[PDB]
């Protein structure tokens, strides 16, 4: 069997796709991030605005490799099935070896370019972790000079984090049985726009992120979610007990706190990509053992991996068809703005 376990293979394809999606919008979250000014506009805030400008720029290196690496792993399974069908036909023993080492070269290329793809993410993880700690340290200075309102500020930062996590629960989980069955996902950008109030309202921060829905619209699931409306209303109450700076201090801490948790989804790549590289690796171990057996003079008939090649190519066709589905660009739903200084939920 010159093919992997199609069930175990398609899960590892989904796990590197899942870890791509959860990462591919950490960029979009970073570009969408906006930070305006407060009343006095103290030092830590001017400092925070600057360090988000470099957080956006720190990720610009990986941001332009994400579509390259993804298409590189998509095409690695599609092209491999193409050259594999060339060798499943039957017929000289010399011809089998010439065909096998064509796979052996392509296999070697695929495992190499996979392990190099894993190092690009490991660098952008530490880069994202670096620019985060700068923001974390920078807001922390604003916290300490506003310590008389710590309890008031912990509640505001905890509510913004609760609001963000309840909108995250409405999102569909991307699995293998879903994608193999042809079910199409919908990616919609959810802008949450915070602000700082004082008898009125003033806009301030606004960051965005993707929500995955299976069949309904993103607006439908959010406006009809009651947990979202209970976090939205609780926040309005909390942002009236704290001063102008304390609100901005509490808001920014929670945006960073979600960025930190968002970035920790990078670490799952350090388990999914190597498992994908291992998929090619012990697949190369199969074609190596067959070449050695042919070169040593074994009758090609008595090599079971060679007889059962028609069932092997049929399994590669299933894997190639699974990769052609996740390669399609996701359906773009209508974006929805969750405006927290108005308790309003529109759809743009």
């Amino acid at each position: 069997m010159l093919s992997p376990n199609v069930d175990t293979a398609l899960n590892m394809l989904t796990d590197v796709y899942t870890d791509f999606l959860g990462i591919s919008n950490y960029d979009a979250t970073c570009n969408s991030l906006f930070i305006g000014h407060v009343a006095k506009d103290p030092n830590w805030l001017v400092e925070v605005r600057s360090r988000t400008e470099i957080l956006r720029a720190v990720m610009n290196e990986f941001m332009q490799q994400k579509p390259k690496i993804f298409a590189q792993i998509i095409t690695s399974f599609i092209n491999y099935q193409t050259t594999f069908d060339a060798c499943a036909q039957n017929t000289s023993t010399k011809q089998w070896i010439e065909c096998l080492q064509l796979l052996q070269k392509t296999l070697k290329q695929n495992i190499t370019l996979t392990n190099e793809a894993q190092q690009v993410f490991t660098k952008s993880y530490n880069q994202a972790k670096n620019a985060e700690e700068l923001l974390a340290s920078s807001i922390q200075d604003g916290w300490n000079e506003l310590a008389s309102e710590e309890q008031a500020m912990v509640r505001i930062a905890t509510e913004i984090g609760s609001l963000s996590q309840s909108i995250a629960s409405l999102g569909a989980n991307v699995t293998a049985a879903q994608l193999r069955a042809g079910k199409a996902y919908i990616q919609s950008m959810v802008t949450i726009s915070y602000g700082v109030v004082m008898t009125t309202s003033v806009p301030f921060l606004s960051f965005a992120g993707a929500l995955f829905t299976v069949g309904y619209s993103a607006y439908s699931t959010i406006s009809s979610a009651k947990e979202v409306q209970q976090d939205l209303d609780k926040l309005t109450q909390l942002q009236t007990l704290a001063s102008e700076e304390a609100q901005a201090a509490a808001i920014t801490k929670a945006i960073i706190q979600t960025l930190s948790n968002m970035s920790e989804e990078f670490l799952k790549i350090d388990d999914s990509l190597p498992a994908l590289s291992l998929l090619w690796q012990d697949e190369l171990d199969k074609v190596n053992e067959l070449i050695n057996a042919l070169q040593s003079g074994s009758d090609p008939a008595l090599l079971t991996d060679l007889q059962t090649i028609k069932i092997a190519s049929a399994s590669w066709k299933t894997i190639s068809e699974f990769v052609q589905l996740i390669s399609l660009p996701p359906n773009v739903g209508k974006p929805v703005l969750v405006n927290t200084l108005n308790n309003t939920i529109q759809e743009q």
